[PDB]
């Protein structure tokens, strides 16, 4: 049983994840995915959300009276409050293996240059807050990144939605003159697991050399 | 100019996306895209037959076909600035457990052929990988260290006061204290940035 809360100034980018969400978890209570758009906390007549970096810079950041005011209504003491940037630390499936048994996941998406720093300071001082990066590239906002830790995490939730992988094949046995490699075809499961093995290390020590 | 096709039997979840334009293409319109793995295991493979007929009417010479995949290389920034020059990107967005590996290794006997990952976590398909390619590397197209703290008005909120070198104006000093700032971030959050273990 699992909430998770978006907040974004772009509801709509949310859209896929609950489409991709199977009815009968939504019914039997197992998630509950809601998108908040953050001009709802702004306080002004033109819903202003960012502002000019104080020491200068190029860029905007994001208002820390609207953030607060957000994270207020929405958080709770319990709450894991996610908040992507590309100066977090990593995501990984280990992360999203620890968050995937949170009782409520608050996602905080940033653009222009990020949110104003004391917004995760101040939430830090009454619950977890976990800054976090998907990946060694930037992005314009916390969007896309929010779309892959719902994924990511949400797919080890039960009923909800190291080496490399090798190589698969399946039908037809050959296509455009490759064949699938015979052993696959062979049932002999021991030497097919022993074939995996190695394809996988060869793919690892050529990809991921980093893993080994 | 940039154009990205984008190949995926989930074409609504592309949703999120004139010197670029992106096109989004559903998979069974060349048609079951999966059948069971050879040599066994849980779940289903994509086809290649559908695939390739898809691909075929996509693809030229000059593409550069990207195929995310938990197994592929790293997409990194300076991927994002090396794709961000091509003319003509196409993202082929597997679902299930992934697909029949001779996709890529015909489409590699014609055109140029990446598969990546776009980090070390499990997605249950392609297309959110495709969104996060396509991010990166149109912000870049024409027309290190980890980035510290920001901060904006007013410069003090909830009793919490923005750092007073930042109000003092003194380029040189804010140059320097966002230097510092930066680099311990570095050090506590990547510290593989800069040659250290990871935790
Ligand atoms: N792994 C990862 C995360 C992000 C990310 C997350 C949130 C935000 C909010 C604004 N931006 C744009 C930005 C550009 C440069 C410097 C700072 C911010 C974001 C990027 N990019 N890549
Ligand atoms: N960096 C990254 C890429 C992906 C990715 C990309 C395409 C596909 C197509 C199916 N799956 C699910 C899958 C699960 C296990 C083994 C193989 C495939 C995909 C995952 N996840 N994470």
């Amino acid at each position: 049983s699992m909430k998770i809360d978006v907040v974004t100034i772009f509801p709509e980018y949310l859209q896929p994840v609950r489409q991709s969400l199977p009815g009968k978890a939504i019914d039997a209570g197992l998630v509950d995915v809601a998108v908040h758009d953050l001009r709802r906390w702004t306080h002004d007549v033109h819903k202003s959300v960012d502002d000019s970096p104080y020491g200068g810079g190029p860029g905007m950041v994001m208002k820390p009276t609207v953030w607060g005011d957000a994270l207020d209504e929405i958080c709770t003491s319990e709450t894991l409050l996610v908040v992507p940037t590309p100066a977090g630390y990593p995501f990984t499936q280990e992360t999203a293996w620890q968050w995937s048994t949170e009782d409520h996941l608050v996602i905080a998406c940033g653009r222009y240059e990020g949110i104003d720093q004391r917004v995760a300071d101040d939430a830090a001082t009454r619950m977890r807050v976990r800054e976090v990066s998907i990946g060694d590239y930037v992005l314009n906002g916390g969007e896309a990144a929010a779309l892959v830790i719902i994924e990511a995490v949400l797919r080890l939730v039960p009923g909800v939605l190291s080496l490399l992988e090798g190589p698969s094949y399946t039908r037809p046995p050959s296509w455009r003159g490759m064949d699938v490699p015979p052993v696959l075809l062979s049932g002999d499961h021991a030497k097919i697991a022993a074939w995996r093995a190695e394809q996988s290390r060869q793919r690892t020590i050529e990809r991921r050399p980093d893993l080994l």
